């Protein structure tokens, strides 16, 4: 009928590439019958539609400037003034694809940091910067090669793929495709879509993407990729080479106060209506900063000033009071509720057993308390708490070390066959491949047995080697982030770190007072409530 | 067909977009020849039809006042006190840039709680309190796009989606749509009903939200939507960004008490038609609340007072003798029957091995009693009934602070391997999850052991560490509101939630008697009955 | 002839409404001509046929009495003493808030049963005492509205709905219509048959009844509806509500002689054309119950008695000897050919690893029985046949219960290590597959264990905790009808049911005989013919 009219003009109202439009006519030669009733001619409607619904051969403007993208780019979350200089490294190579127009064999910008530190501000920015379109795709929970790929064309209801999908939505093969969490890719159920991104994800195979439920591989050549993720090596490992590393840090106190002042509150105040009615006093912002979000990006604070800026939308709409409100840090929690951290953890008044730790997570850094029972028995050891065996084999390491060093710390003449010990570590193995806690199981260990206080307000880091030799360790800067954006002033380390400490800048080394140590012994002088 | 002439005044004569004038005429100069109409001049006269009925360019009023809407929503339900100002908030940031200023991007109140405890109540009351004609539209169990959007145009046939429908049957273009139930719908049959969940949600998209029984986009700019979901854990994750969270919980026993006076029991009378004439004192309403339900809200008391009613009438039918019945908590079995719960729980002889922690599943709080069976064995563990490893380091974790403290319990100097354990959780898939109920297992555990028996009456919550160590817990008021229902009248909460303990409206902790503790010392010494 | 003559006058001398006379206006004009055939006209005739006849205000003078509709109610069958009770509740409601047609939206009254029992006696019963029109549909089954909505007059098949030939049947606007089985009316097809089911109970859209055969469409408006299902968890959500849960189980056998002496077989006498030559005592009766079909209600009676009638009256015929040929349970084979069903159930033969449970099919009740074979082996569980983890869970808390008491049964004192068990289920698809067969499976796990007999001829339903007690469990007179037909005299109940055996009729507890228990102890006692 005329839906038939509709889908047959469709064949030559879009102008079709050459095997498109063979397996158009094709569709149209199964077709010039009922558009509905068997359901051989509804299969045949979804897969005319996703065929020539999706766009061919089409593409946006495009900059090739630095200028105007270096305006852009110092303007997202404060701008962050040492990334943006690798961004523009990444687009100086942009200005090298000359012979073969892709430039693979060359990276493809992953961006590694904490969540919503700007990572999405920056493919924003990069938009904009050269008057694209953009678009998101999330990878959270991919095991399946139809959700990627394509599902058999031989049912209704069969999948297009994600990708496809996006690409329908996008009129142009040129959008600025945003990868979310590549590394939460898996393979349990029809296959690994990581061979099917990696396809996505070459030079020369874009350009004829298998898919099935697209009886013909169709080309994505030509689509800006761009690629976040958390982590860094739970990527698939074929595909973490093609890449440039994009550190992108955690911010500190006094940036996300800068951020505060000049770009979130005030979108936070035009989002409820009351340009020029309500105030804050920066002295409240670090109040927000330090008692109600503890966490490395900026999104929760955004929150919580959206809810300052609706309170002040419900008290002018009951009564005009005033040309200018100011809001101290007196009566914050009027407007927010009750204050859901201590600006001072160091009330906590030195456990027995719990040793303060820091930690490399997928969403950047955070601190830990390893927990530690000592209780009568035989001797034996039990790690719990979702731990890997690399942890294991490091709490092995120092109990290798604790075992010849009895009666100079106030131990036993044995403890590997009288005393059954249970650890409790809150989280499991790091990403990076190895227990970056070693010190901080061994401060633990030997003050649960020895029974002395083990002081909090010292976080550390660091390993016991099996000759008890405090090994270097890496990303060693987002665990200081973390331990000053928590206000805690004292770090254990190894010596051999130190060139680390050159990446540092100055108000994170102004509180971290540091102890270059070596050995074990040493953090167990430095450390507890007794001298050894 | 002078209807047919009709149909052409009724297309003609409500001022359309001119896109449905070229169809609609299109449409009317392809009828009118299959006189004798196998189905091409059926289908096209319905779809006229639906062309005409449709509500095009309907208007209706509205509020421009959160005053008149707290005036109106003190006469529904109750005044509910917490959620009143959270609609208020809501309306007050809706109010001050309507007008449509560029910011437009707004979350759409999703209404969390159990069923029944006025949610489309407050809804009516709402658009009451804006005067527009409020409606509803299920979405329990929708699995393909043939129920949220068109299915087919081409016969008479699959209609149109939920959508159209119920803005047919509204006269005006601005409803107060409640989509209730978004979190049961999923993915059944072949086909998605979220992302067209995700189009009517996003105030861009749906300027020209279509469907295919008509082929012009509708225009639903200015529909107030609504939604309301059961738990907040299985809604689809790009829809559960973009989207107001407004918890609702249930009522405790003085509020169903004083909802039943005001706005139950009355109207319960009118449906019976036997006002004036049956009357019941308070302690007939506080038996049927305490004594023969025990749900979160309020359909039961419904039910039971439909049931008083109704007898009632049946009673004076067989004989007029009176001018007023007075029921009161002597003749409630009378009209109702045996009580299907009992009376309070200071009644129940405490047992040796279980203990009562609260919960909150979806469909309300509850006691669990969990029991743990200590079998003369080898030494080894057990658990089951639908735990994961979450459920054995809580038993475990207990375990160990008695395996350090053996002789502070009664408890053999050995028992790692001489007592195997039997663990058994009753709802082990209570879905807000998590080891809050380690001093539950802990009293359950040492109960069992020690052999001497855990009090009823008393319930708990609560997390253990291994130092043994009393952590908090989120959520303390769900977990008040499940003791406060299920008849309890002593909690034991931890230290760290007192300060948690003030945030609560004052209704709650009324009848209830908080014993805060830290460690497990102190419960132990509460919850068992004798000396050890 | 004249035709149009005698119809134009019956269309002027029928009452018609004045938009139906304007209809029957636009019939009209297509008349005037003398020739037969006529594929337009034999349309209209017939058109004019159907509305010369649906009916058009005729009333029958209700009454509304409660205390005749009882003094009816008392001549249908033997006695249900409950859903008489709750028919007069409903009727008597009914009697008061009628005229006064402020209150409506009235519910329907699903009457839920096993098919058998009267369901459309209580129909008829209603039908009497109110001095309507009784007429049944039945709409189990369609899947079509095109059947229960008008079809089209464009292609032959031009009939109405199955409602204007129920209407068409009655001569009045007031009948008691009855729809059967609204649960088995199916969904796959153009039309879901619940929609139009749904504008038919609408107390609104009744009176515009849409007919595609008939032009305007018709009004429903006093027409008292009623519902009749099997399950009413089939039944689509929205129609679920406006339900009054009426519900008939079916009977036992002192009930079933009564009803067979008392109304059906003198029907089946002298509908036979004998009357008063045959003598039947309370021995046949007794047998055909319980020896010759297997159902709830009385269809097996009804039809047997009918076929033992019908061939007394062929040995009638070859001979009018007697006037008194005396039938008893003896000679009744010589009519009914072979008898079909075992004379004994209660004698089972108490061997050793058998349970007997108590339990109840949506046609009638049951009894499960439950093997369990212990083999040597390592100690692990088998379950087959539709064992899913409830019924493994009670399992295992029996065995834990064994485990904690093995001194005074016979076990070896350490089993678990030793032994495996193999425990069937034949029936885990009849339905209630959760925890209803506790002590059914510690009987049986005990007995098969201590190699000692369990009991033939003592049921028990229930459940078991771990620590070894005895729930309840709901629906005690829906298991204790099961126990009553198939043949028991022996019950094991729990302590905490006591309560509702006094809702019970007392004719249940007589014929049966109740022991209850509180633990497994008693049962334990109970069940074992040898107890070490």
């Amino acid at each position: 009928l005329s839906d038939l009219e509709a889908l047959r003009k469709k064949i030559e109202e879009v102008g079709m590439p050459e095997a498109v439009k063979t397996k158009a006519l094709k569709e149209l030669d199964r077709l010039e019958r009922m558009q509905q009733g068997s359901p051989e001619a509804t299969v045949a409607r979804t897969y005319l539609d996703w065929l020539t619904e999706v766009p061919w051969s089409k593409a946006d403007p495009e900059v090739l400037d630095i200028n105007h993208t270096r305006q852009v780019l110092d303007e997202d979350h404060y701008g962050l003034k040492d990334v943006k200089e690798r961004i523009l490294e990444y687009l100086a190579v942009r200005q090298l694809t000359q012979g073969l127009d892709v430039r693979n064999k060359a990276p493809i910008l992953v961006l590694v940091g904490p969540p919503g530190v700007g990572k999405t501000s920056l493919g924003r920015s990069i938009a904009r910067s050269m008057n694209r379109k953009f678009h998101r795709i999330s990878l959270g929970g991919v095991r399946d090669e139809a959700e990627i790929r394509g599902h058999r064309r031989t049912y209704i209801g069969a999948m297009p793929g994600k990708l496809i999908h996006a690409m329908k939505q996008v009129g142009v093969i040129n959008p600025v495709i945003l990868l979310d969490e590549i590394d939460k890719m898996s393979s349990d159920w029809r296959g690994d879509p990581a061979s099917a991104m990696l396809e996505v994800l070459d030079p020369e195979q874009n350009n004829t993407f298998t898919d099935h439920y697209l009886d013909v591989p169709y080309d994505l050549s030509k689509v800006f990729f761009i690629t976040t993720a958390n982590t860094l090596q739970t990527i698939p490992r074929p595909l973490l080479d093609r890449m440039e590393v994009i550190e992108i840090p955690g911010y500190t106190n006094m940036e996300k106060q800068a951020i505060a002042r000049q770009y979130l509150w005030p979108k936070q105040v035009r989002e409820s209506g009351m340009e020029g009615r309500i105030e804050v006093t920066d002295a409240a912002i670090l109040r927000v900063i330090s008692e109600y979000t503890r966490e490395a990006g900026v999104r929760g604070l955004e929150r919580e000033l959206g809810k300052i800026a609706r309170k002040g939308a419900k008290f002018w709409l009951e009564g005009a009071w005033e040309g200018l409100r100011t809001i101290d840090a007196s009566d914050i929690p009027t407007y927010l509720g009750i204050p859901r951290y201590r600006p001072d953890k160091a009330e906590t008044e030195p456990q027995v057993g719990t040793a303060q730790g820091l930690a490399w997570t997928p969403v950047g850094g955070t601190l830990l308390t390893i927990e530690v029972a000592a209780v009568p028995g035989s001797g034996k050891l039990s790690l719990t708490g979702q731990l890997g065996e690399v942890m294991k084999e490091s709490a092995q390491a120092a109990l290798t070390y604790l075992r010849a060093h009895t009666q100079d710390y106030g131990l036993p003449e044995d403890f590997y066959n009288k005393v059954d010990l249970h650890v409790h570590v809150p989280d499991g193995a790091t990403p990076k491949d190895g227990p970056s806690a070693g010190i901080t199981m061994a401060t633990a260990i030997a003050s649960a047995l020895s029974r002395r206080p083990a002081r909090m307000d010292i976080a550390m880091t660091g390993e016991v080697s099996l000759r008890g030799k405090v090994m270097p360790i890496g990303g060693v800067k987002e665990k200081l982030l973390a331990a000053h954006q928590a206000g805690i002033h004292k770090i254990v380390l190894p010596k051999d770190n130190e060139a680390q400490l050159e990446e540092l800048p100055k108000e994170v080394l102004e509180g971290l007072e540091i102890k270059l140590v070596e050995d074990v012994g040493e953090v167990l002088e430095y450390l507890l409530l007794p001298e050894p």
